[PDB]
């Protein structure tokens, strides 16, 4: 996260931070706790994953330094990936990770609502990303979760910001025309958090931008709402 602030612990309680053991144990991506079983995240933080083998999730985390090899993690029985996704630039930036076993829902690990499919038209303005990503475009992944506050930018007004692209309506977008503030490497399939009438819901996964936090450039997301369906279908199929 460009231009943020450290979390305090029990903030994003629905953050996860998924690792991979090969070669050697680090840091892949974020995602958010949806389900007890279930992680929503980006599709684009599988390439070359070839098994759910190699992937731990750890849930009611604030600083990396709490996961030594005594720490408890979620292994990851399968990986979904929406099968109209190519790549993040095209959309269907979007997956799910099926947990081995079930989260205990607790002050530090619980669910983040989705959108209602009602609330397509509702006007989100208290809208923010979290993750443990480089600050800075040659940076590391962060100890602390970082949290930013980020307006929401129109269909409309981040086409303009991407000439030689398509932005359909089931990607969204955030930042500042002067940019300052924005998702950065590492936090890619982590949440884009808004919160309504006291409730927070998953209005976006972290997905790409050009650069980090760059003037007219905002950050592209997966917009969860016109997602809601496929993540129903896949999470409860009879
Ligand atoms: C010590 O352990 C490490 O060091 N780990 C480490 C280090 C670096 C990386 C990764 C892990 N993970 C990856 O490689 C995976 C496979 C994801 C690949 C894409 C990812 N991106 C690209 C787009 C993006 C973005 C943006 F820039 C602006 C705005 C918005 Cl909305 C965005 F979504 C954010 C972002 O996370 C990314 C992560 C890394 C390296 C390169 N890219």
């Amino acid at each position: 996260i460009v231009g943020g602030t450290a979390s305090v612990r029990g903030e994003w309680p629905w953050q996860v931070t998924l690792h991979t053991t090969s070669p050697t144990q680090r840091h892949l991506c974020g995602g958010s706790i949806i389900g007890n079983q279930w992680i929503l995240t980006a599709a684009h933080c599988f390439y070359g994953v070839e098994s759910p083998k190699i992937l731990r999730v750890y849930s009611g985390i604030l600083n990396q330094s709490e996961i030594k090899e005594d720490t408890s993690f979620f292994g990851v029985q399968e990986i979904i990936i929406h099968d109209q996704y190519k790549m993040a630039e095209s959309g269907y930036d979007i997956a799910l990770l099926k947990l081995e076993t079930t989260v205990g829902y607790g002050d530090s690990q619980r669910p983040i609502c989705l959108p209602s499919k009602g609330d397509r038209n509702v006007i989100y303005t208290d809208c923010w990303v979290t993750g443990w990503g480089y600050r800075k475009l040659r940076d590391k992944i962060q100890n602390t979760l970082q949290k930013a506050k980020i307006p929401l930018v129109t269909n409309e007004e981040c086409q303009k910001r991407y000439r030689g692209h398509k932005i359909t309506h089931k990607m969204i977008c955030a930042g500042y025309r002067e940019g300052g503030k924005d998702a950065c490497k590492g936090d890619s399939g982590g949440p884009l958090s808004c919160k309504h009438n006291e409730v927070w819901h998953l209005v976006g996964i972290t997905s790409w931008g050009e650069g980090c936090a760059q003037r007219e450039r905002p950050g592209v997301y997966t917009n969860v709402v016109e997602y809601v369906d496929w993540i129903l279908e896949k999470t409860q199929a009879v």
